[PDB]
């Protein structure tokens, strides 16, 4: 027994870490065969940063003017292209540590394991969500770009996150592994805002079933209510609305503790409405929304 | 900007994670050159759990008994001798993926990373510390035995925890990897309990300093305190007493912020005294007592 914000392993995803220079800027690179993925932002000066046409910055750039380190070797870059926000560039030498791997674009509410990483060298581990207003509520400071978001199946590492900058209100915003940022963000340094972040209600129904599952049973009571009702109050406290997809992935949950999806959504309302009273669940003081029904299972079940 | 329980890159430790079976048992090893550490329990059956004798138990033990695989490979075990609590397996063939290590025992108030591992895999990393009456509240299921808890510093990995085994309250029980227990506790399938966990005062005050550093400053007031004051409102909430070592130690937070120990002290005292009043810091609504001032500088300067 036990609940933790666990993180997927990260050894398969350090050996593809390198370090990428373009002038003066130094970020993080993710090496997989013969192409080292990177945010386009790496050939920008601070002052192209407040309105970059990249593709005019990119036409002064040569395949020598980016230089790609793995540990301590150079790599020669043979070949570069923009796709998106990302820059591609093409080595000579695939990475022998490459894992199986697949580009993946998550939706928001799925959790993910980042590599915070600063001069191709990761320095931790940590879990985090695609929040519903498509940031990320990680810990990254100046030099962290180019870090990776990733999932692990088995042997398979889905690669879903690379970090590209932080907001003004210190939440971070990144891409998917074909440049496309998740929201409204630019990589321009100009005043960008997330909007309105919402509680991934599906992901605080799991971690109640964790709290069961785990002993922590105080917050049971003896009602219950429809999805309608639900949503109502779900809807005042900035919560996802539940749909029946929500209550299907709650399913096996539901089923091990024997402990209705409804019933499980009459004790949530209660604690919308009434609060926690100084008392935790899972030691925490508030209603913990960053583990998803599949993160749930995994831990309580000891999925390698 | 951001702060987040961050645990140390797992790969270097991955490379060690064995699986270890004798008889029926079988639980995780850690396989650094041509030695495997594992709990000594492993030759017990649930029979022998209620009151074993390993040195009897030992003896009808043989090197051909204890099968060791790294992945889908047999090592075969050329000697086995039991130190303290844990069994160290000599193997024929030394681990080509051995990191630079140490063995270390940690003090109470020191944190680590776990890579919970079943059946020699690992399924995921988190943080923890090691708690004042020498429990860790982890998240471990039967089958996690074995797996360990480390720091890393440069390329040197700093071995300091093996689980062992879990008390009724969900709480963590473990040895260093000399096989000493962290605590009271023997490995026996007796009623143990853990003592009062008292609040790990100078991480919490790190954490604070994290806090302000990272733009939460609500909770700072216009008031300062002594040591000896501030030590008669921790007695009171079971906090651990503040000594000028833990004063010193928070130095180098205490000179980034600008802001003196013994102010954040009072801030801390009235924390305590009025609770947090619905607001959070870090995104918390307690005080989090699991961050030493190590780790707030490391995360806050990006120490890979
Ligand atoms: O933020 C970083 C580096 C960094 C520092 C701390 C933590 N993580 C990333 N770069 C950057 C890149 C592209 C646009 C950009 O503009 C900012 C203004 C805005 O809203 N976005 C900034
Ligand atoms: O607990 C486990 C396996 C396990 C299961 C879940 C999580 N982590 C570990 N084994 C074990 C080993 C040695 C003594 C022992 O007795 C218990 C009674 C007590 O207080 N300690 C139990």
């Amino acid at each position: 027994s036990g609940f933790r914000k666990m993180a997927f392993p990260s050894g398969k995803v350090e050996g593809c870490m390198v370090q990428v220079t373009c002038g003066t800027t130094t970020l993080n690179g993710l090496w997989l065969d013969d192409v080292v993925y990177c945010p386009r932002h790496v050939i920008c000066t601070s002052e192209d940063m407040l309105n970059p046409n990249y593709e005019d910055l990119l036409i002064r750039k040569s395949n020598h003017n980016f230089l790609v380190q793995a540990g301590n070797v150079q790599l020669r870059v043979i070949g570069h292209s923009m796709q998106n926000c990302v820059l591609k560039l093409k080595v000579d030498t695939a990475n022998p540590k490459t894992p199986k791997y697949k580009f993946v674009r998550i939706q928001p509410g799925q959790t993910f394991s980042v590599l915070a990483c600063y001069n191709g060298s990761p320095s931790g581990v940590y879990q985090c969500a695609m929040r519903p207003n498509f940031t990320i509520k990680g810990s990254f400071l100046n030099g962290s770009c180019g870090s990776v978001g990733f999932n692990i199946d088995y042997d398979c590492v889905s690669f879903c996150y690379m970090h590209h900058m932080e907001l003004p209100t210190g939440v971070h915003a990144g891409t998917d592994l074909e440049g496309n940022f998740y929201g409204p963000f630019v990589d321009r340094q100009t005043a960008q805002a997330a909007g309105t972040d919402t509680t991934i209600t599906v992901n605080v129904l799991a971690w109640l079933y964790a709290a069961v599952i785990n002993g922590d049973r105080w917050f049971l009571n003896r009602f219950t209510t429809t999805l309608n009702d639900f949503n109502l109050v779900a809807m005042k406290y900035n919560y996802e609305p539940l749909t029946q997809d929500h209550v299907d992935i709650l399913g096996p949950l539901s089923a091990q503790t024997g402990i209705a999806v409804l019933d499980m959504c009459a004790s949530l309302k209660e604690l919308l409405q009434n609060g926690m009273n100084g008392r935790t669940i899972l030691g925490s003081a508030l209603l913990e929304d960053e583990f998803t029904p599949f993160d749930v299972v995994r831990q309580c079940s000891g999925v390698t």
